[PDB]
RNA sequence: GCGGCCCCCUGGACGAAGACUGACGCUCAGGUGCGAAAGCGUGGGGAGCAAACAGGAUUAGAUACCCUGGUAGUCCACGCC
RNA sequence: CGGCCGCAAGGUUAAAACUCAAAUGAAUUGACGGGGGCCCGCACAAGCGGUGGAGCAUGUGGUUUAAUUCGAUGCAACGCG
RNA sequence: CCAGGGCUACACACGUGCUACAAUGGCGCAUACAAAGAGAAGCGACCUCGCGAGAGCAAGCGGACCUCAUAAAGUGCGUCGUAGUCCGGAUUGGAGUCUGCAACUCGACUCCAUGAAGUCGGAAUCGCUAGUAAUCGUGGAUCAGAAUGCCACGGUGAAUAC
RNA sequence: GGGGCUGAUUCUGGAUUCGACGGGAUUUGCGAAACCCAAGGUGCAUGCCGAGGGGCGGUUGGCCUCGUAAAAAGCCGC
RNA sequence: CGCGGGGUGGAGCAGCCUGGUAGCUCGUCGGGCUCAUAACCCGAAGGUCGUCGGUUCAAAUCCGGCCCCCGCAACCA
RNA sequence: GGGCGUUAAGUUGCAGGGUAUAGACCCGAAACCCGGUGAUCUAGCCAUGGGCAGGUUGAAGGUUGGGUAACACUAACUGGAGGACCGAACCGACUAAUGUUGAAAAAUUAGCGGAUGACUUGUGGCUGGGGGUGAAAGGCCAAUCAAACCGGGAGAUAGCUGGUUCUCCCCGAAAGCUAUUUAGGUAGCGCCUCGUGAAUUCAUCUCCGGGGGUAGAGCACUGUUUCGGCAAGGGGGUCAUCCCGACUUACCAACCCGAUGCAAACUGCGAAUACCGGAGAAUGUUAUCACGGGAGACACACGGCGGGUGCUAACGUCCGUC
RNA sequence: AGCCAGGAUGUUGGCUUAGAAGCAGCCAUCAUUUAAAGAAAGCGUAAUAGCUCACUGGUCGAGUCGGCCUGCGCGGAAGA
RNA sequence: ACACAGGUGGUCAGGUAGAGAAUACCAAGGCGCUUGAGAGAACUCGGGUGAAGGAACUAGGCAAAAUGGUGCCGUAACUUC
RNA sequence: GUUUAUUAAAAACACAGCACUGUGCAAACACGAAAGUGGACGUAUACGGUGUGACGCCUGCCCGGUGCCGGAAGGUUAAUUGAUGGGGUUAGCGCAAGCGAAGCUCUUGAUCGAAGCCCCGGUAAACGGCGGCCGUAACUAUAACGGUCCUAAGGUAGCGAAAUUCCUUGUCGGGUAAGUUCCGACCUGCACGAAUGGCGUAAUGAUGGCCAGGCUGUCUCCACCCGAGACUCAGUGAAAUUGAACUCGCUGUGAAGAUGCAGUGUACCCGCGGCAAGACGGAAAGACCCCGUGAACCUUUACUAUAGCUUGACACUGAACAUUGAGCCUUGAUGUGUAGGAUAGGUGGGAGGCUUUGAAGUGUGGACGCCAGUCUGCAUGGAGCCGACCUUGAAAUACCACCCUUUAAUGUUUGAUGUUCUAACGUUGACCCGUAAUCCGGGUUGCGGACAGUGUCUGGUGGGUAGUUUGACUGGGGCGGUCUCCUCCUAAAGAGUAACGGAGGAGCACGAAGGUUGGCUAAUCCUGGUCGGACAUCAGGAGGUUAGUGCAAUGGCAUAAGCCAGCUUGACUGCGAGCGUGACGGCGCGAGCAGGUGCGAAAGCAGGUCAUAGUGAUCCGGUGGUUCUGAAUGGAAGGGCCAUCGCUCAACGGAUAAAAGGUACUCCGGGGAUAACAGGCUGAUACCGCCCAAGAGUUCAUAUCGACGGCGGUGUUUGGCACCUCGAUGUCGGCUCAUCACAUCCUGGGGCUGAAGUAGGUCCCAAGGGUAUGGCUGUUCGCCAUUUAAAGUGGUACGCGAGCUG
RNA sequence: UGCCUGGCGGCCGUAGCGCGGUGGUCCCACCUGACCCCAUGCCGAACUCAGAAGUGAAACGCCGUAGCGCCGAUGGUAGUGUGGGGUCUCCCCAUGCGAGAGUAGGGAACUGCCAGGCA
C-alpha cells in the first residue's frame, strides 16, 4: 500500500497550510517505507539549526522478509528550498505551530515524499 | 389479569328483611392449585406487527437508533415452563 | 457444590474462600443542558440610512525586509495605547 | 552618544472610515440664518503683491472689544439634459508655494495639464425610536508642520412601531 | 534440484527527488588571507641581531620591553 | 471481414438526432452562512471534444477517412 | 544461345528376376461390426405353494384394588407387541488349520452371524448384450463380463515375435548420412551383386603446382594472473596544526612502462600428416566411371591414436580416424 | 667413534620480575678469564639445583663425513 | 467329467436323559464307506497329558486354554428410561 | 439389514428421518421410430429426481466463476425473402472501335427474421470458494482492531497431532521397569469445519486401536502318549518336466553369478530313507517399466457428429371484422445563424400574380408551439396586398416548380395487435350401434379449435450416445528443455563431422541505409582552452583503424565494404558459358549475350544492401494480363500460360479444414533394444588407513588430539553406467539354520601412556571360543528398561519363501 | 656516360620510425593573388584558377647514425608420419620431417622505362 495519510493527526492538531518535501532517507528505509508497519505516533519536524529534519519517525526497518538495517527512529533532514524554507519557520513559533507529518509516499518520478503542515487545535 | 353484540355454563361480591346452624374461627412450615410476557412441545392458523435475517441510509466507525423488506413469534387447541 | 423440578431454555434450594471500609436511604449550595415553564432588554421586528462591490484615507493578519520597534486579538483587538 | 535607515515595505486578506457612481445633481452668479471653541515662542486685521498656495508691511486684541471668520446646506436667477456626461475625482506629468537644520526615502498645500474604477452594489451586515437618524457646514486638542481620525458645536430635518 | 518475483511508481529515458545540509564551478563588491606595491604620514630610521617577563601553566615566537646588561603586555584553564 | 456502438478536464460522465454553452460533479483555492465549527452555498485553474481532410457565417456535434478500443457473428495459405 | 529431341529397332511369344492389385511367405492378437442363441447359474420383479425345535423378554391395551373433595397417582393381575433377546432345522460366511497334480475348478474340520423377517424355500412367469438387473461391488446375466455366448464380415489388422525344408561353385556387405507423428519402420544416397559400355579410367610412389592455421610455440593484436617501481600527486598514523618538516606507514584515485607464465568462442609464428592438382614408370584378373536388373543395411562392439562429456571414473557416453 | 679429562667470567645477568639464578616469560645476544665453556643444550628442583651436553685437552692411530647421478630391492600392503 | 467328503423341495418322527427336532446312548431299519498285510524312524496331519513360569510368543493372545446349566441373592458408569 | 458367487463383510450400500427440486394428471419421468405400457386404476398428505443419513444441539461468511430460475432497452445472429450493382448471351446500330433493347442466365446480397450468446436480477441442504501481503494493544509474543490486494468473500460454532499432522516418536500429562501404539491435554490445523453436513450421543457391531483379570505349550523349551500317513510286503498304477549327458568342490575365466572353460583339489561301482543350498529349479511368451503412429472401457469447457430438448419459416391451415407500426403516393402545414421593414431551407422560372369564381383589416371557434408568433373554416367585412427596395455571404407570403428538414392528415403497400364466430384438427368427457368387447371403427353430443400436434427446412442446446485425436527427441519414462534458420568453438592446418557439449543471434530493417560520380577518414591518450566532468564541442600533438560496419559471431574492408554530397532507379526484363553445394525437392555464385536504363568528360560501374540469418513445399482458391483450350457450332463458364496474393502448416519436408485426458477394472504384440530387485563394471561419494605438522595438551606437536593441505586401501554406503535376466532371478523385516572375513566387542599375549594402585586411553599381535532378554514400532535401525566377561563390524542374491511367516 | 631531380612502375620493412647533417640554377615544395572556372557539410585549409616578390622554415629528397622496427643462422629444444616398446592420463627407442622463441649476425633498401637540369 504505498500511499498512506495520518490518522493520528486529524484529531489532534489542525492544519494551516501544507507542503511536500523530499526526505533524506538510506535505502533500507525506503524498503520499509514501501512496506507499511511505521507510525507517526509521536513524530512531527524541527529545525536543529537551520535545517529541518523530522524526528521519532519510527520506521520499522523490514518486515515480510526483512534483514540488517538502520536506527529505526532516526533524525532525517528534510528537503524544501530556501524560500519555500525561510517561510515555515517563522510561523511556527508565530504564537505556537507545529510541523507535524501529514502523509507519506513516492512521487511520479518515484521518489518518497513526505506531506507536512502546520498545526494547532488540542 | 379481564373491554364489540348475542345465548349457554359458571365463581365471587353487595344490599333488605327475617328465619336456621351454634364458635363450626383466625393464621398456616410442609402440601396443593393458579400464575403476565417471553420460551418449549404436538399440531392448526397466519392479515397486521415483528426478535432473527436481507438490503438501504447515518457515522470517524454504526454488527444501533431511521428507512424498505421479513422468519420465529404474536392467534387457536392441547401439554409444559 | 449437592438436591429436587423441567423436553429444553432453565427454575428452585443455596454457600465458602477471597476482597473492600465502606455499600445504602432521605435530605445540600451552586453552575451548567443541543431540559421544561414564566418573564425582561433596540436581543430579534416596522422603518430611514449604510458596510459587504469601487477609488482612496487608516488599522491589522500576512508577506517582505538588514529593521520593517513593543503592545492590543471573538463580542469587549483591527482610525486600539 | 551620533549618522543614515526602518516603523510609510506590498501577490495578497480583513476591520473602521472617507469620496462617488449624480438632476432631491453638478457649475457660474448673486443673496439669506448659526452654535461652540481657541489665541503671545499666539491669533494676526487692513494695505499692497502673486492666478493661487502664499509673501512684504502692519493695527488691534491675554481679549461679550481684537484676530482666527467671508458658516454650508438653503433661496434667486442662469446653463447642463441622463452621456461614463460640464457626474466622478483616483492616478501620473510639469511648475510652484509655507513649515522646519533637513521635505529622496515620507509633509501639507497651490496652479496648469491627465480624467482609473465606479451607472447605487452577493451571502450578508451595522446604525438609529426625535430634534433622533439622515444630511450640511464650524470649531478644539495633540502639533514647527503633518486630520477622511478623535473630541466638541449648531443649521436643515424625516420614516416607523401589530 | 528446477520455475517465477524482488534492488526505488512513469514500459528504451534524457537528471524535476524544485528542495536542505554538504561538495564542485563561475562572477562581485566588503573584510588582508581577497591582494599587491609604497606612495600617502613621520625622523634617526631600519633589519637582522641578542636577552628577559603577571598565585601557575600553555600559545601568538608572540602582545610588551630593555640595549651592552634587566622591568611591566592579549586569549584559554585551575 | 462486417454490421454496429463507443473516445471530450486529474479520473467520472452530459452535451451526439437541434448545430450555436464547452459544461455536471469528486477532488484542491478563495469567498460566503454561525456567536464559532460542522453541514449546506457559490466562483473559478483545467480538456486538438482522439486524429487529419472537409462543406458553414461557425463546428465536439452533422459529412470524410482513417489510427483505437468491444460486442458479436464469421476468416487463419 | 539454352532445354528437350533428331545421329542406338521394334514387337509377340516362352522361361526367369522385380513391382503393382489381390490373404500375396506361413502361423498368432486384444479388438470392431452383422445376425441369431441364452435369465435350467446368477441379479431384480410377478403369480402360486411351502418352512421357522426349544427357551426369553413382557410394549399398547384391559380389570380390580388402593389413594384423592375429585384428577393425579400408584399396585397387583391381565394382555401379548418387537426388522426384541438366547438357540437347532433353515439362510448366511467372520477367524484359523488342512487342502493347493484337492475328497472338491472354492471345499472339510473346529469355532462364527441371522434365525417372525427388508426372513427363507419349491414350481412357473418377465426383463437380452451398449442391453438387462444391481440395498452399488463395475456385482451378476450358465465354472466369464469395464460389454455374454454362437455363427458370419474373416485369411480383420499385426511397421511386432517366431519359423522358413536338397547340393556344389564365384563375389560379398551395412550397422553411415539425409528425411521421416521418425527413432528397433521406411525412403533416396553411400557400401554388395549381376550385366552392357567407356577412356590408362583408379590406387601406390617419385618429381612438380597448391592452399592451410592443427601440434608445438609465442604474448605483438588481444586477455587473464603474479611481482617491482616512477618524480609527482595522493591517502592514513605518528610529534598535533600544520612541522606546511621529518619518519614509518600499508593505501589505494585520475592516463604510467617493464619482466615471467598460459590461451576452446585467439596469433605480430607455425609444423608433421592429410588433402587437391600435373607429369611419369612399375604393379594391380578394371581395381575406375556411367548406365541398367536383384539386394541387404540405416541396434554396432572392442582395441590404438586425436578429442567433447564424466572424475583423462566405467566392459560409460558422443564424434574423427585406423 | 670410543674412552680419561675440562665445561667458565660480568653473570644469582638488567628486567611489565609475588619467587627466575640460562629455560613458555624479559630484551637484546653483547660483554670479562682460559686449552676451550653457550646471558644458553636437558631430564628437569621450593631456589640455591645434582647431573649430561654444544665447545676444549689428553688417549688412541688411519681413515672418516654426507650431498649429487644412476641400477635392483625394502616398509607403506586389511575381506569375506 | 468319476461308484466324487460337494448341491438337491416335500413328507414320516419310537425308548431313556433332556427345555428341545440340541446332544448322548438305543429301537425299527440301514450300514463298516471296493486295495489289504505288517511295522511302530524322522517329518506332517489330527488329538490326549505336562514340572516351574504364565503372553515373556507375535505385526496381533493367531491358535489354544478358558467360561458354559436351573433357581434364589446381588449387580456400577451411563441412559433415548 | 445389504455387498465384491470364487483373496475385501467393512468405516462401503441401504435405512427410517431431513432438505432441495420437478410434476395440475393424456402429470413429471421411464420402455417404446410408433401404437402402446409403466408412473397409477394413483391425483400435490400424490408421484419422480437429487443430496444427507436415527436422535440431540445445530448448520456461519461469499452469487464473482459454473449451473439453474427469472427479466429484458440495447449488440450480434439461421432458414426465408431477393433490393441494388456487376457479368454472359444478341435483335439492332455502327463501314470499323465498341455499344446494346427485350428475353433467358451467372453472380451480388440490401430489407425481413425467433431463440441463443453478450447483458440485468435472483439463487449455495445448486456445483463451488472461505486467501494473501502489510499496520496496530504496558516487555516480549499474539492481534479483539484497521488498511489492502478487486480474485465473490476470507472460517461462526464446534472440533483439532485427527480414519485428516508433512517436519513427527511434535510437547505436556497418564498408564509401563521401559509405551513410534493408547488415553487426556495443548494449538504450530504443512492440508478439520457445518446436509460433498459439524460436534455430540444411550444402544447395536464375526468393525479399527489400547488396557486388565482368568486362562493357558503362544512362549522360556520342549517331553511323553493315542490315532491317519510317511517306511516294508503284496495288487493296481499316475503327474508336471525333459536338446543330449559318462550330471563333484574350489579359485579364476567368460554374454559379466560355471557340473561342463583353465588351473587345481578331491572321488572305488550302485541303491534306500531323509533335508531343501544350486541346477538363475517347474508352472504362466512379466501384471511393474518402456515401446507399437496397438486395443478397449471411463472422463471432460478435447475434435467432430448425433438421438433428445428447444427457436423460427413453410405445409396440413377456417369465416367475419377492429385498432395500430412502418414504407410509398398526392396532398397541405415546416424552417425563431448576426446587421434588418421579420419564428429568411436550398437551389431555379421569376417584376406581377392574386382579389368581385367577391380583398384586406377588424371578431371567435379547432390548432401547433422554445405561449415568440402562425395558419385556418366560420364570419363582420367590403375592395386590396406586393419587388430590387438602402442593409443580408445569399431577397421575397409576388407566386410557381422538382425537393430535404419536421410535421399532419385521407389513401396505397407491408407488417404486427385485439374481438366475434367454426368447418379442418384434438379429445385418454358423455352416450349409440357393430358387440354380451376396457381394443378399434362409425355415429350423436359436449369441450377445445385453426391453437395444439406432425412433416420439411432452419439457429441454439446436446459426453445422453458415437467415432477418434491427445507428437518426437530423451543417458528408462515422466517433469524441465528442445524442434526451422544464422555465427563461433569442439573439428584432429581441404570439405564434412556427434552429444540434454561451451557461447551468442534470426523470423527484420532501408526507395536510401539501393545505383553511380566526386570527395572525406576513425578510436585511445597527452597539452591547452567556456560551462564540461574519466568521455559532450573546439586547438594542437601522439596514435594509426584498436574506430566504424542498421543487428549475433566469424571472416572482410583504406582502392575503403567506414563517412558526405549531386544526379538518379541496375532493388532492371529476357537469357546465361561455367562452376559451388546438396539423397532429392532445392540453394548459391557467375562472366557474358539482347533490349532498355542511371551515374561518369572518359576507362567504366550498376541485375539491390561488406558477406553469411531475416523462412514455408504441394494442394486449394483469389486478383491482373494473354482468344492457348472452349464437349454440335458462335460466344461463355471452367481449364492452361505469365505476374501476384492467402499458413508461428514454429513439432518449421509442412500426417486432418478440424481434436484433450483417465485406467489400480484393465487388455494384446513386443523388449533385458529400456526402468525397479539382485549381479557385473566403476569407486566420485562413503568407510578404513597413512603423509605433512601449525595448533590443542599447565611446560611439551605426535600420551590423547590436530588446522590447512597431500597419498592411498576396501567394495561397504549415496551414486554413475545399462553388460546378464522382462517366453518371470518373488521385494523389506521377523523366524529357523547358518558360513566366511578381521578393520576384535569379551577372554589371551604385548609397546607407549599425560600408566602409583584400582580403573582407563591408544597402538600392535591374536579369529580358539563366546558374544542378552525386554517396552514401542512392520521395521532393519533407534530410543528407553534391565542384564552380561562382552552384548563386535561386516561378507554370503543388502545368506536363508521348491524351508516358515505375510 | 656522371651528378641531380620529377613522373610510372617492379619490389613490398635488410625498403619503416627516430635522431644529425644537408639542397633550391633547374625540378619539387611551401609561397602571391582570387572578381572570376571550380570549392568549403564553416573556412581559398583542402579543391581550383591567375601567377612568381620570398623561402628552403615546414614537407620533400639525399647523406650519415644501430635508439626502436625489421630480416635472421648454426646447434639444441618442442611437435610429429611410419615401425616398435614402457612404469601407457604420459613417455622411450629406430627412421623421415623438423619448429616457435632466443643466440651469433645482417641491416640506414635494391631496380626498369620516360623526362628535365648541371658538368
Amino acid at each position: 500500500a504505498p500511499v498512506l495519510e495520518n490518522r493520528r493527526a486529524r484529531h489532534d492538531y489542525e492544519i494551516l497550510e501544507t507542503y511536500e518535501a523530499g526526505i533524506a532517507l538510506k535505502g533500507t528505509e525506503v524498503k520499509s517505507l514501501r512496506a507499511g508497519k511505521v507510525d507517526f505516533t509521536g513524530s512531527f519536524a524541527r529545525f536543529e539549526d537551520g535545517e529541518l529534519y523530522l524526528e521519532n519517525l519510527y520506521i520499522a526497518p523490514y518486515e515480510k522478509g526483512s534483514y540488517a538495517n538502520v536506527d529505526p527512529r532516526r533524525k532525517r533532514k528534510l528537503l524544501l528550498h530556501k524560500h519555500e524554507l525561510r517561510r515555515l519557520l517563522g510561523k511556527v513559533e508565530q504564537k505556537g505551530l507545529t510541523l507535524v507529518p501529514l502523509k507519506i509516499y513516492f512521487n511520479e518520478r518515484g521518489y518518497a515524499k513526505v506531506l507536512l503542515g502546520l498545526a494547532r487545535g488540542k
